């Protein structure tokens, strides 16, 4: 069919109309004051939520061109939950802020670039005072607290992820499962970790989780392109003899390999995930090397000379348990032994000494890193199987906070943080009254969290972000007990690189859309 | 009967549609290469015209806000008419730059009562600034060059203006009527100068011209307000019994004693037209006396005793000639004799000896330079009736726009004055952001007539006027020969009173247009 | 009340619309061989005529903006028609040309002023070319000629005008009656013509004629303004007695003067017809004087003493016969003794050996032409009085093709004239492109009214013109016997003043109308 | 050749002066002298700044002077090193010519139903 274009003022005011829409109706639940937001369910009793994603996935406009603006705000909303797991409420109010005021200063005439670039200068010194004033979360009894504010005052959760934190290290991996007994359970086992996803959506057994969960699978390595599926048909015969989860690993999976394998899925006799190789040549041979010695596997190469027909049920790897997220994939418990394990870490060690160049040298390092470390596993202990679920969400989430904290650092939350720099950064000015204006534009929405925190809360919003402009520090205004004080103080805290993540795509994404004049569109039938 | 109202941003918006279409409709006519604009009579053809002040006259609109508008702005540019005399183009080409920015800074929210203050101030200095380049025009050689330039390069016109200014003085009385022959004859002859108005519009015998001109009137002279008219059936018999034109001073003239005299004139049996009485209590007596003194007249008051109805036609003044303009009233050759007029210049003299109040002396001053002074008469002198007329009407514009540089000054026209004091004011900064805001919208308006002017020469009006800020002093773009040069050298001058009158008019006219939100109106029927 | 503005070139196709519809319904009676026209008459049969006025006249649009088109082209037409007497349609085709082409080029985006200013060049040049082309018409045998084609190849009519035009020279007057005998009437009989026109078209007594004819009238002479009409009431009732038509001199008529004599004339009891004075000061009473010597009448002035209210029956002029025009009056065999004409005669005579100013000099010498050479006096000579009226319409319209063609010259007719000027001019350029294009455009709108003549024919309007343009000197295409020739030997002949004028009236306005942008209007109600 | 469009806007400098068998062929040229200014002025015009008041800049300069668009200053783009092949250039001033050439003398535009 045909299409249909609109540009001027007319799509910038038809994108603000859609990016109000999305916005209220995701801010509506900011803050722990946030009001519940009823969502569709097209069978039985509609869903009851207070997460930004959960409605923010929901919503597109019946209009193309609102549907167009709530779709990019949306994106950049879900790009800072993937890149942060939180504060999506927060990224989206700010973005509507920018861009509410940057049209409006566009309708005014303002030079559009111009006032991009000022954005741009003023969120990058925002930025840079957000790292200034982070503070360090290193210490473990920051991490538990941090632990506890983000699993609903749970001082279980965030204590386990401590204790698996100083097990596995600074930057080592914790992995949630399902306990039998009441008692919580730590475990510290030799694990793989690689940042690679699946090659479709539709691999995922659980969508409320987002992950491929594969309890005793048999793992295939291999580092070639899977060009035709008669290469996967005996290690489809012989999983389908055994009866087993599989997972493979090769380098490139093509649509219609991949597309197989979405119609055995949706057939489910065979229970298949698949992931990119992941590292780049050499290294990423070595490193699936160092997969095959922990699972016991073998590396299917061309130049080598073996292929994926010729493949047995010794041949492929295997592990108790193995978790393919959205981008990354997790294996623990492999089969293959210790002592070749320590071989491999001694190997690579040598590799270490030998280098030379600096990032094959990291390469390396990361390399005995993960090969050595292992992954540690919190097993949820408590009496019911409800509780197993919600307190696994828990664990999950704040453990996301938890990394996030420990990666950057942690300030106080509740929205003071931006309220702060932006105090701290009222003297900037840009090369020009345009630039200048921008940066008010960034100064003044950085504002915006906590005006529509306080409004959830149902106090005046000018009052409040008035009385907190005038404390400086830490000092801040609880809205959990409606009271003011040190955020420090009440435990709000909030890690300092979702903030910056937040802001950043929030600032990243106006600067586009205030540069945005064709609005073409599909012709609305 | 029941009204709508309309408020806010919607209201300023059908405003500002009204003051664009008046505008348009107006600058057309811009410059001396503005473009024809033809206005309907209704009957017959319809007449064309490049007169700023005809065609704002003429506009009118057919939904009620957009009218408002449209009204507003003709007021405003009615009242710079009467102020100068010329330039309403210009007041309204920058009322309209002033009305547009101004409401386009505060749809983006910008506070319109600091845009006031900072349009205010801008203009302030503006103002002054202009009076800083200011150039006089008291020599007789620049009143003759203005008085050609004006009158459509007619030496003989400012000549004949320069003749004159020398013959009644620096603030002398100039009356131009027909003369006979086909030489242009200068006299000088006692006269009178009052700045009243008449009471009606109806009293106007020539509504093109726009005064009552009558010819050997009988002058009735009353300190007493005409509370009925059969105080006036005496005199209006008498009148009538004469078939002479009739002229009437009295402190107050009621709404019913006019109304009986708007019949009397729509009948026409008598030529009645009527003014207040000039001045102020004593002073207005006294001078009264001088112009009972100056036409053989009497003063009636009921202080004295003596009324209206007790008149005989030896009692009534009479003179040669008399003219009421729109608010003043020139008499040339009164029959009182010259003997009793110098002696009543003594006694003034004398009363000026003995004052001791400030203004009451300028007052006495002032009657004694009217008194001894009198009128300088131009009688147009060619061989046709038509061209009577039009030189008449060029003599009349010729002289507003000479008596316009002798009050303040001369400045190079062309819109080069408000190019030269803009580019010597771009420095002006305000209280806060919003005052600096205001300051470039009034900087950025000054700019408009000569953008106006060089899009209806047909170039590129930013290029020019980008040439015009590069050049400094009265270095300009002359629209009739389209060549670039200094405007003193080709004669394009312009008082600075009209200039300044028309930036004061149409800054005070946007600036209060800015704070206007509701709009009342009348039902749409 | 509420108005329209539409501006931009919206109007400019909207009164070129106007101007095509007024253009083509006139255009169709161009022509020896133009196509009837019928029109309504609202009681009874519907006239039909070849007459371009009696079609422009009738034309007005239902829509206002192309009526405010067709009224200004109209207005230009009967401009033409009143200064010269024919050849409207050829005006109103040159006005169409010109304004097509030259809306056509600005909606090109061209200059609009500067194609008028190219216009106006290539008409200057086209005057002065048909002035260098014009031939004398001094001659009796030519001037014999063109009044036999004139009134429609009637040789008596054109030989009357001979006659005459030897009896009173020439610059003398000529004045047409209704003689008894079958044979044709010339007398001389010493008479008055002065430009002066009729205060209201109602005192007309023949629409059909445009002017007043009244026999044996009583005419008052007057040098002051009629105020009242009690000035006018006993000279209404001596004239009421007296029963016969009466003509008024007066320096000014008031509008209530006016509309009392306009009551009086639709009461119709008194037969009224008043006048300006001509002339201006000194010379209008002295000329005044002489019409009063004329008449046996007596000039009545403010400044000498007498009134209107004293006007005896003895004391008014009185005449065999006078004529109103539109703009001129005639007096035909006054009363008063040819010896005080022949005094006032000798008076004037030693004026114009005082007379030292050349203007005052050149009045004085066509005072004594006026007074001695008198009028001479055609009446028409046939069977019927159908003959009567039909003849004494040619003999009018060709007497004023007749002093057309002795004023300024006479070309050879049928659109050959403007085509030969056309072919002596395509050299001309402008000063730059947009001026050369406003010359193409008089250039190729100059051949217009041949083209439309031709195709009026039937033949082909381009084949022809192509023809006419091959021939050189007064070589042209005979519409009439619909062959080729030399356009002086069939007698097809123009005068050089008509096409002048049609040239330059239709030039000017369509200059004016080019620069037009704003068509302001009342409201379609 | 120096980029920014003011390759074009210096042929056509050089170029005023070319004139057509006829008036429509100046006319012709005419439209293609004045129709090589514009992707400078779309430039400018995305910039921010005045078009016309830039070209006009630019025209009155003369070799390889303009207006540099990244730092929005006056100079030579040889000096900061805005620089289009003129290969590239020509075959896009070439083909818009043909096309443009092509589609003025374009009359019948036949279509389907709109459907
Ligand atoms: N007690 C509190 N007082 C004040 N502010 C608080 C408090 N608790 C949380 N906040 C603030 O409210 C926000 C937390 O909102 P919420 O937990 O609903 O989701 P989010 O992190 O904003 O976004 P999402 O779940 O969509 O990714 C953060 O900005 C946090 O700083
Ligand atoms: N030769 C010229 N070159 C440049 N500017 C000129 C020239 N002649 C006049 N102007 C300018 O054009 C304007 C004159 O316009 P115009 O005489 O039509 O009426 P106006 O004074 O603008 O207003 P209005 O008649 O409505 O009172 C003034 O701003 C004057 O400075
Ligand atoms: N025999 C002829 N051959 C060619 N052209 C002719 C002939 N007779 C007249 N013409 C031309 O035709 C026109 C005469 O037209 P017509 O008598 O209908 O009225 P007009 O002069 O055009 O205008 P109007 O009557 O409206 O004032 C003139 O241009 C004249 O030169
Ligand atoms: N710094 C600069 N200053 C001025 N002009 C520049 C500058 N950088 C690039 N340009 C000009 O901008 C244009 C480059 O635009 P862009 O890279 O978006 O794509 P393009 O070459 O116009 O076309 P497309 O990508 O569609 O094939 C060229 O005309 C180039 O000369």
């Amino acid at each position: 069919a045909a299409k249909d274009v609109k540009f001027g003022n007319d799509a910038r005011v038809k994108m603000l109309r859609g990016v109000n829409v999305l916005a209220d109706a995701v801010k509506v639940t900011l803050g722990p004051k946030g009001r519940n937001v009823v969502l569709d369910k097209s069978f039985g009793a509609p869903t009851i939520t207070k997460d930004g994603v959960s409605v923010a996935r929901e919503i597109e406009l019946e209009d193309k061109f609102e549907n167009m603006g709530a779709q990019m705000v949306k994106e950049v909303a879900s790009k800072a939950n993937d890149a942060a797991g939180d504060g999506t409420t927060t990224a989206t109010v700010l973005a509507q802020a920018i861009i509410t005021e940057g049209l409006k200063a566009v309708a005014a005439g303002m030079n559009p670039m111009d006032l991009k670039r000022g954005i741009d200068k003023a969120v990058t010194a925002a930025v840079e005072e957000l790292k200034a004033l982070s503070v360090p979360c290193s210490d473990s009894k920051a991490i538990a607290q941090v632990g506890t504010i983000s699993a609903n005052s749970d001082e279980t959760v965030g204590k386990l992820i401590a204790e698996a934190m100083d097990k596995v290290g600074k930057e080592g991996v914790i992995t949630v499962e399902d306990g039998t007994g009441l008692q919580d359970e730590l475990d510290v086992v030799e694990g793989m970790q690689f940042d690679r996803g699946y090659l479709s959506p539709y691999f995922i057994n659980k969508p409320e989780t987002g992950a491929v969960e594969l309890e005793s699978p048999f793992i295939l390595l291999a580092d070639k392109k899977i060009s035709n599926i008669r290469e996967m048909l005996p290690v489809l015969e012989a999983v389908a003899k055994a009866g087993k989860p599989l997972l493979i690993i090769a380098e490139d999976v093509e649509g219609e390999a991949l597309a197989t394998l979405v119609v055995n899925t949706m057939r489910g006799i065979v229970k298949v995930a698949a992931v990119k190789a992941p590292g780049f040549g050499d290294r990423r041979k070595a490193m699936l090397q160092d997969i095959a010695t922990l699972t016991g596997g073998t590396v299917i190469s061309e130049e080598i000379g073996m292929e994926l027909e010729k493949a047995t049920l010794e041949d492929l790897g295997q592990a108790k348990r193995v978790v393919i997220n959205k981008d990354t994939t997790t294996i623990i418990d492999g089969v293959g032994e210790e002592a070749a394990i320590q071989g491999r870490v001694a190997q690579i060690r040598q590799q270490i000494e030998e280098a030379t160049s600096d990032y094959d040298r990291e390469k390396l390092q990361e390399r005995v890193a993960k090969l050595a470390g292992g992954v540690a596993v919190i097993k949820v202990g408590a009496a019911t199987e409800v509780e197993m679920k919600e307190k696994k969400a828990r664990v999950e989430d704040a453990l996301h906070a938890t990394r996030a904290a420990v990666e950057e650092g942690v300030v106080a939350g509740g929205g003071v943080a931006l309220i702060r720099v932006a105090s701290k950064l009222a003297d900037l000015r840009g090369q020009n009254e345009d630039q200048n204006v921008g940066i008010k534009v960034a100064l003044r929405a950085m504002e915006a969290p906590l005006r529509q925190i306080v409004l959830n809360c149902g106090e005046e919003p000018s009052v409040v972000a008035n009385t907190v402009k005038g404390g400086d520090g830490n000092y801040g205004y609880n809205a959990a007990t409606e009271e003011y004080g040190n955020m420090i103080d009440m435990g709000i805290l909030d890690p300092t690189k979702v903030t910056r993540s937040a802001l950043q795509y929030a600032a990243s994404v106006a600067g586009l859309m205030i540069t945005t004049e064709c609005m073409v569109t599909d012709l609305p039938k």
